[PDB]
């Protein structure tokens, strides 16, 4: 089993976890592909016996009397329908060990406070519209944000899917411009295109919240409206720099991730949006700062009268810097959560040292923990981590178009 | 088969078709990735694939004395069990190793390296004035030149020479009635040898540690450095006057002397390499990491950051300003050195040279990346694949 050194203090432990990692990843023993973003009734069986094992180990019931009639039933179900229905117990627990499982994310200190809301008996766009916004409106909770999974019906012989076109629940168009720039956020030119041309009428301003295009089982996709009042947003301002303000950034407060796979014991539910609160650092660093996202580094390093013409003096640290200030002090002062990068690192070593005791180890992807900004300064930096795949799993899948 | 690497800035797509060569392997498997780890009569097969390579660089594959090199290496190894390398062959093997170190930001210079062969060498005298001669060449009054010393390779049944000391140039770490370290304390285990050699031991926090040279089958002797020979940087900030008043200081060489030079199967565990430094490893890692010098709070409280919350990104901005005080102090010195902005836009540029050259590049994104401002450099952005190609510099055990 690997060992895992931790560099700053001097802790070595062992990943016993990583060797019950089913899934296989993109590596080899020739070459490591960790930087890369993108990485049958008898084998769903196997994966529903682990996963009901796992839950009845939960409950300290592991070989109990529950246990074998689950085990029993599950099986009865596949050889008579294909498939099995998760029970309402076994559907939050699921969701919340696919949250602890997930490598890249550095807030699951909190992955047992999830709020799990069952819409797996959701009939159409419409009511799955009624869902969302009823997700979103708890989620946001006037800005004290709770952290939420809307779970829809799952992936069944028969029919389509649903899914969520959008990568998020709260996105702001991007508009390919005049003379070939974006206006607004680059990396939603495309699903911008795509509500047009299911007819959105777009705006023209750098931060409109787009419409949801939500598909029932073979349906198109179909446009709902968002209301303002239910999209919570965070002008920027910085306490200092009071010429910030006049930039007209904002951002919203819900981080909502709404096209992933949710897949729990070998079920799989292609639309399960979950929330938690940001991250300042994706706001601020990311989403700001990238040159293919809004990319004001340049431009607020001259408005601070810094000198950009060269490199050494540091011009665009001293710039995305203030710039993760502002977003730290706007997100505080309009009172919606948010967690700075050296708070979220902490609690995420505080995650590390829990998971080996009750499991022996954590799935960590160590270039999505480190913060984009001031990584070394972060403990998550000097320690060593094992990436692998758990089940249940948040998994990416391709787009619906 | 062959990976699809994509930068995400940008939106290209390259593919690594020279990771299909990777000989040695690395310690991933389709079951986990361990990339985040910092260490993890067949002569002939590895000689004979670094004489191949050769020839093909010098556009000589197939042709007269690319056959002939063949025979003396298949003659050297069956007479005597190893073989001696050409000297064009030191040459070329020295820059591919450089060229070949996935961990390396600096790669774009690698074809410019100056080779000092050191093979004839035997005695820990020897070794010292070998040693200096680099250093006062590397370091060049400031105006550094990257450079390698190759001392003699391994043999059976005997001996191999071996530097000691991590780096050449080390300041000393000093434990205290408590433990807590005055110093250094990456350099606590060599201080206390050096001291356990027989050395008068400095009071301070930046003291330049003597070598440890140690000749084949020869305990270690002590050797100090000539202070004139020791190129040091003090560090002061532009703006903040009292930042000289803290009393920093950083050396201008690195030179890495404890990793063992591979080339055509042969083993060279005493071949120092050295180049010039880019700045974050300076400002950022030696002087702010918690388990080395440890300042960041100390210029916080100097900057009257708000150090009671995490919030006012008190460490951030104070990590900034350490950085401007390597800059601008190694600037003003005139000593080499290199920001990381500069560095990282320069390695893209290898990235793409690279690909032309050899349809890839070996390149370790947690190593590449800057550890400040990541997402600001464009590397961060780059998917990268990292593999091991030889020749090769890779790490060795301590020499007990
Ligand atoms: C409660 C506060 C939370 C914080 C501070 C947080 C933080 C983060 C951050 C910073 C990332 C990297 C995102 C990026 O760079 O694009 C991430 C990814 C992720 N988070 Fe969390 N998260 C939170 C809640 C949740 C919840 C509630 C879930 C699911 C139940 C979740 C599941 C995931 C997954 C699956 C990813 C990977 C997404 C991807 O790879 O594209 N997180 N998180
Ligand atoms: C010319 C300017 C150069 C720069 C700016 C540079 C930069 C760097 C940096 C920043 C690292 C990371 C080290 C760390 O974080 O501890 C590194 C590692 C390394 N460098 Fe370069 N380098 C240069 C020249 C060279 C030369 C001349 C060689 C050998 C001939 C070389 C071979 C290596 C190797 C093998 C490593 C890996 C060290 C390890 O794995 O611990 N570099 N370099
Ligand atoms: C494609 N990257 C996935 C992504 C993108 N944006 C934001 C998040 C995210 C998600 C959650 C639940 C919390 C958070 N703080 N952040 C994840
Ligand atoms: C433990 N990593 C090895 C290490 C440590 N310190 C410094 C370097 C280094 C080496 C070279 C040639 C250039 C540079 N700019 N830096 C390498
Ligand atoms: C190429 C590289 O893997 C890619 O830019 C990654 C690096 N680490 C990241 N880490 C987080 N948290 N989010 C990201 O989008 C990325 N991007
Ligand atoms: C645990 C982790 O791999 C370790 O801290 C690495 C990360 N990246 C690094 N990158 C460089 N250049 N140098 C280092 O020492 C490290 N340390
Ligand atoms: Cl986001
Ligand atoms: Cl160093
Ligand atoms: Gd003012
Ligand atoms: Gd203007
Ligand atoms: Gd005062
Ligand atoms: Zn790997």
């Amino acid at each position: 089993f690997p060992r895992v050194k931790n560099w700053e203090v001097g802790s070595i432990t062992y990943d016993t976890l990583s060797a019950q990692a089913q899934q296989d990843g993109p590596c080899t023993p020739r070459r490591c592909l960790g930087s890369l973003v993108f990485p049958a009734p008898e084998q769903l069986l196997s994966q529903a016996r682990d996963f009901i094992n796992q839950y009845y180990s939960s409950i300290k019931r592991s070989g109990s009397q529950a246990h074998e009639q689950r085990l029993q039933e599950v099986e009865a179900e596949v050889a008579a329908t294909g498939t099995y229905q998760l029970r309402e117990s076994e559907l939050v627990f699921g969701a919340k060990q696919a949250w602890r499982n997930a490598p890249r994310c550095v807030g699951r200190i909190q992955w047992g406070k999830l709020q799990v809301f069952d819409a797996r008996d959701c009939r159409s766009a419409q009511e799955m519209f009624t869902y969302i916004c009823n997700h979103i409106k708890y989620a946001t909770n006037r800005g004290n944000l709770r952290s939420a999974i809307t779970v829809f019906p799952q992936r069944c012989p028969g029919r389509g899917d649903f899914r969520i076109w959008n990568s998020q629940l709260v996105r702001y168009a991007g508009y390919r411009q005049q003379d070939g720039s974006v206006r607004g956020d680059p990396a939603n030119v495309e699903i911008t295109e795509l509500c047009i041309q299911h007819g959105w009428t777009p705006g023209n301003g750098r931060f409109d919240v787009l419409p949801l295009l939500l598909q029932a089982p073979d349906e198109p996709p179909e446009l709902f409206l968002l209301p303002p009042e239910l999209v919570l947003e965070v002008p920027l301002e910085h306490p200092t720099l009071e010429w910030f303000a006049a930039l007209g950034l904002r951002w919203y407060a819900l981080p909502a991730v709404s096209n992933m796979l949710l897949e729990i014991g070998g079920l799989e539910f292609p639309a399960a949006p979950f929330s938690g609160w940001y991250m300042s650092t994706e706001i601020g660093t990311r989403n700001l700062c990238d040159p293919h996202r809004y990319n004001i580094l340049e431009d607020v390093a001259v408005c601070m009268d810094l000198d950009t013409r060269t490199t050494s003096s540091l011009w665009k640290d001293k710039a995305a810097v203030e710039i993760n200030v502002a977003v730290l002090h706007s997100y505080q002062l309009a009172k919606v959560t948010i967690v700075d990068h050296h708070a979220a690192t902490a609690s995420f070593m505080k995650h590390l040292e829990n998971e080996q005791k009750a499991r022996g180890g954590c799935p960590a992807d160590w270039a999505w923990i480190v913060p984009p900004i001031s990584g070394s300064l972060t403990p998550v930096f000097h320690q060593e981590m094992v990436n692998y795949f758990l089940s249940p799993a948040f998994r990416y899948q391709p787009d619906p178009w």
